């Protein structure tokens, strides 16, 4: 029974993109028996799925709202800031520096956006551009287009969201800059062993 | 004022990430004084907020539910079927079931490439239930099916750093219309022509 069945896999479309292929494929060589019914949701929608019965298993960047599941912490990932390679101006981010509506985010269902302006210490919103976006390929075209910069996810980068851009890596402001990413399930579950097992998968593959 | 002012543009996520930067670019050289002030969402939600005011320019596909408001076309891209390098070889119910990955019925692209690829069979879909395109790129790389993309993400370089190949579908008009959506009563006419032929030159 462990590591065989159904099971509904959410996962957060700033996550599933650039882990979820991985994730799946090394459970199709190990575990054929075993057959992920996946969905692509935020992070309300899926912890509400989760709820209702339609999921078991969610992917989440942990620090959101967990109340009434049980949640294991699988990794961290740093965030980063990209401008076009040619705009670099100083290193230690100032944000007052930065023309005023010049920083691309995610509409605010997506975790990203807050994870991002709390760990970067984002306070002037009127720094941030009126874009109601909703995937982040879009924001490193729009960064591409020497329109402004956005925050980028580590695993985003390390899967080449990068590649055919003229963008570069900065670091942002610290004091933590990263996102904890962590594996959620109901309390009443009886396939702690197989979503133990998938958490120590993710974990690895989080290198 | 024709290009000056503040402009409500929303674009759906299957069209944004491969025109929507090049169309603002272009408009913020050519048209500074116009503020575009943007949103990604998905073409039902689109609606709403064009007939609530929330918006007043839509970027989206022709053969979807537009009544009350005026559509203009704006060029159209093809559906391509793409496939990993290793796996190939009309394409006919060759394909196992739980095979094809397909986007959730929120995104047009995936009742477009149904009607526009002739796929009556469901079982051979895969339940991932997707929202990007990027994701489902992945997925096929890492060799788990079949997946239809549109011409305008294969221009824009969606298969770069891939083993994917393009296959063509097999339908008798496998292509998808794109188009812009506007308000019947608007007085931007002006404005939203410049926009479509801008949009239309660059597809």
């Amino acid at each position: 029974e462990p590591m065989t069945g159904d099971i509904r896999l959410g996962c957060i479309p700033t996550i599933a993109p650039f882990l979820l292929s991985r994730v799946v494929k090394q459970c199709q060589q190990a575990y054929p028996e075993m057959s992920l019914l996946l969905k692509e949701d935020t992070t309300e929608r899926l912890l509400d799925a989760l709820g209702k019965g339609e999921l078991d298993l969610l992917i989440l960047a942990l620090p959101v709202d967990t109340s009434g599941y049980h949640s294991m912490k699988v990794g961290i990932d740093p965030f980063k800031m990209v401008i076009h390679k040619v705009g670099g101006i100083h290193q230690p981010i100032d944000y007052q520096t930065l023309p005023d509506e010049s920083i691309f985010l995610l509409q605010s269902e997506h975790s990203i956006t807050g994870h991002a302006i709390t760990a970067c210490q984002l306070g002037d919103s009127a720094k941030v551009n009126p874009f109601a976006a909703t995937s982040l390929h879009t924001l490193v075209q729009m960064v591409n287009s020497k329109l402004g910069t956005t925050f980028l996810p580590q695993m985003a980068i390390d899967a080449g969201i990068l590649n055919d851009t003229d963008l570069v890596v900065m670091t942002p402001p610290g004091e933590a800059p990263y996102r904890d990413i962590g594996l959620v399930w109901r309390q009443t579950t009886s396939r702690i062993l197989t979503f133990r097992t998938l958490g120590l998968l993710i974990q690895k593959l989080l290198t």
